[PDB]
């Protein structure tokens, strides 16, 4: 597991379209689907919400629940349908996960994150990794924090993703993470929250081991333009019309499948922007939101740039 650079999983954004156009910006990456609730793995559509594109490698699957056994049940089928990682949500603090009694909640209960942690692992050959806040707000303490690594490296976890701020405005605590990984040298630890550029992450890649990038991205994905060569020393380096023409000739395909044209399409209006025509690469395809308007818009953009 190389885990220097990620795509945050964002629920109604990291679906698996929006993630194969990431993996045309860059092959490195490594992306996360939604979260996804082990009672829909089990209950629900698996082929549906699970299956995905072999290009989408390197990948993990985000699961968020409470129980031992059917989070272990849930990690063996998203282990099936070939996730390279799954990944555990201890940082969810919405309404529904505290009804639901996972996500931040676990953290209140060390024992049962540890059982689960256990039961996790020992199902799966691939990694169980987390997912974590620093705390829950009001008490947030670093001791506290590093009290919840320990119980969870116990159970086996090596990897842990930290989202560097308190949950329920308070700040962001990237020095936190910095000092976890001071403190636990033989884990690895990927640093989240509010990393706007390649740059910014490089600066957080000196003091820990990755960096998870989540709005940046879906703001304008071309954030990762450089991400091959300068993080992951490929000699590869993306053009948006590249990837808007790969994108193109994925879109003709999912739509005979039986894709909704606007389910992929959504997820394309960011890819020019700040460039010549950007608004207008938006527009068209948020008016037309089919093939023929992205053929339209690729013509425009075609001729703004060249060869
Ligand atoms: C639209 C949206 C959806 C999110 N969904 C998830 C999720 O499904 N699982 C998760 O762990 N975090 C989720 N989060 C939290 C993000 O993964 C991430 O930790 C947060 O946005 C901070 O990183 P960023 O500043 O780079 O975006 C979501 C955030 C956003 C904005």
């Amino acid at each position: 597991l190389d885990p220097r650079l990620s795509v945050a999983p964002m629920v109604d954004r990291t679906d698996r379209h929006f993630r194969f156009l990431v993996r045309q910006v860059s092959l490195g990456v490594r992306l996360y689907t939604e979260m996804t609730v082990d009672q829909a793995v089990l209950r629900g559509n698996r082929e549906r919400l699970l299956a995905f594109r072999p290009e989408e490698h390197p990948i993990a699957l985000q699961l968020a629940g409470s129980d031992p056994k059917s989070l272990a049940e849930a990690a063996r089928i998203g282990e099936a349908f070939g996730y390279d990682e799954i990944n555990l949500n201890l940082g969810c603090p919405s309404e529904k996960a505290q009804e639901g009694g996972y996500g931040a909640c676990l953290l209140l209960d060390l024992a049962r994150v540890r059982e689960i942690l256990k039961a996790m692992g020992e199902a799966v050959r691939v990694p169980v990794t987390v997912k974590m806040r620093l705390g829950l707000e009001g008490k947030e303490t670093y001791r506290g924090l590093a009290q919840s690594v320990e119980a969870m490296a116990e159970a086996g976890v090596k990897v842990f993703v930290v989202h560097a701020r308190s949950a329920l405005i308070p700040p962001l605590r990237h020095d936190w993470v910095h000092r976890l990984k001071g403190d636990f040298p033989q884990l690895t630890f990927v640093t989240n929250g509010g990393i706007r550029s390649l740059e910014e992450a490089l600066f957080h890649l000196k003091r820990v081991d990755g960096v998870m990038l989540g709005r940046a991205v879906y703001e304008d994905p071309f954030v990762l333009e450089e991400a091959d060569r300068r993080v992951f020393g490929l000699p590869r380096r993306p053009s948006r019309l590249e990837v808007a023409r790969r994108m193109r000739a994925y879109l003709e395909e999912e739509v005979l499948k039986g894709t909704p044209p606007w389910a992929v399409l959504r997820h394309m209006l960011n890819l020019f922007r700040g460039r010549p025509k950007g608004r207008l690469w938006r527009r068209l395809l948020s008016e037309g939101r089919s093939l023929q308007a992205l053929d339209r818009a690729l013509r425009l953009m075609e001729e703004e740039v060249g060869e």
